[PDB]
């Protein structure tokens, strides 16, 4: 059974948000200010984000299936120059993709606040 606070059923469904997950990558990587730190990226591991992005934004409670947020940006972030500027393209993204489906608009603000809830978990709390 699905979890209380889970997205999936109000997105129309699994299917439905796999494909807004996937409209959105869609542009993550076709972002110019973006696509340099995808380039790197296999289709194994593409998948694996993709899986990520779904469970972490749309799961709810207990859903999140993939990699510890901070590990899996640490390199790009020491060695690659990713910062905050990134992440607010990405959220923006995403933002974008739901308006562009139509989704209701409190459904759109839980999402975007979920997505927001990463940026700590990627860059720390502060110094
Ligand atoms: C809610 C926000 C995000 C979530 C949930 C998320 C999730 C993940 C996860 C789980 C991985 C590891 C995939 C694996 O190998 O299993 C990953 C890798 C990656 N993420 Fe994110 N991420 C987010 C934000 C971002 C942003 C803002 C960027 C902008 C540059 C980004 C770019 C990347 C790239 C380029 C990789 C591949 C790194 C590598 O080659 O190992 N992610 N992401």
């Amino acid at each position: 059974t699905a979890p209380a606070d889970s997205l999936y059923s109000r997105m129309g469904g699994e299917a439905a948000v796999e494909k807004a997950v996937d409209v959105f990558y869609e542009r993550i990587v076709a972002d110019p200010q973006l696509a340099p730190f995808f380039a790197n990226v296999d289709m194994k591991k593409q998948r694996r984000k993709q899986v990520a992005f779904m469970t972490y934004v749309f799961g709810g409670s207990g859903a999140y299936e993939g990699r510890d947020l901070g590990a899996s940006h640490r390199r790009l972030i020491r060695e690659q120059g990713m910062n905050h500027h990134h992440f607010d393209l990405v959220a923006a993204h995403l933002d974008s993709t739901l308006q562009e489906l139509g989704v209701a608009q409190e459904l759109k603000a839980e999402a975007m606040a979920i997505v927001a809830s990463a940026r700590p978990l990627i860059f720390g709390t502060g110094e």
